[PDB]
């Protein structure tokens, strides 16, 4: 009966206008006031903490918090009017460290149920990773035993890539690497990110500034603000604390 009691103790365009949001709603909040704007087709990194606009974008990304204040809108429409569950499967995450399941490869690469295997290894010879799954053991139908850990950090990377690329992704959400990979690799992980972001809204979760120096724009937060936001040949010439950083 303690048993049974556990149990039972067992139950394209984007702007950013204004937006307060906080978790606790009593320590601080996560981002204040925060304002940009996104046209479609750019590539925008976003700078400050760590994770708390890494999260905090992230989060609102993923909508996993309403704000307290202002609005945050995805194509024009405020994301507290659109369907949750439509708006993150209708969003494709492209993380540097994916997790897979415990299945195929062609499964492990269906988080779109519908998809045909000729369009998921297509797509994948579109995201240039057609050459790495067909030189795994089975192809398509390789067993992805361990969740995936035969695989490369950077073959997982680009797994992830043709992962958003079959869900045919509106914008993008990229976790920048923490770590190395080669240079003709991280070189084409680079490119590969420019063809995705090319035609489409990307949004880098930047933490180092040095990579950062070709992105199309960059966004430095400070204590919860968003206080500017430029390229960074010009964010350098500021020689503010993105300059600092870079």
């Amino acid at each position: 009966l303690g048993a049974v009691k556990r149990i039972h103790a067992l139950l394209g365009k984007i702007q950013i206008q204004n937006l307060s949001v906080r978790y606790d709603s009593s320590l601080k909040p996560v981002l204040k006031h925060v304002n940009t704007l996104i046209s479609p087709g750019q590539k925008i990194g976003i700078c400050g903490r760590t994770g708390s606009g890494k999260s905090s974008f992230s989060l609102a990304f993923f909508r996993m918090v309403d704000m307290f204040e202002g609005r945050i809108i995805i194509d024009g429409i405020d994301i507290a009017k659109l369907p949750l569950h439509t708006l993150r499967s209708r969003l494709s995450i492209i993380l540097q460290d994916p997790v897979l399941f415990s299945g195929t490869i062609r499964f492990n690469l269906d988080p779109e149920k519908k998809c045909s295997d000729s369009t998921l290894w297509e797509a994948l010879e579109i995201a240039q990773l057609k050459l790495v799954v067909k030189a795994l053991p089975g192809g398509l139908d390789a067993i992805i035993t361990e969740g995936g850990e035969n695989f490369s950090q950077g073959q997982r990377q680009l797994f992830c890539l043709a992962r958003a690329f079959v869900r045919k992704t509106s914008i993008f959400i990229m976790d920048e690497a923490t770590a190395s990979i080669d240079m003709a690799t991280e070189n084409i992980l680079q490119k590969v990110v420019m063809t995705a972001f090319a035609d489409r809204t990307v949004v880098t979760i930047a933490h180092r500034v040095h990579t950062i120096l070709s992105a199309d724009l960059v966004m430095v937060l400070k204590r919860g603000a968003i206080l500017e936001f430029d390229k960074p040949e010009t964010l350098l010439s500021q020689k503010d604390s993105v300059f600092a950083s870079f």
